[PDB]
């Protein structure tokens, strides 16, 4: 995760 999506 981390905000790539």
């Amino acid at each position: 995760y981390g905000g790539f999506m």
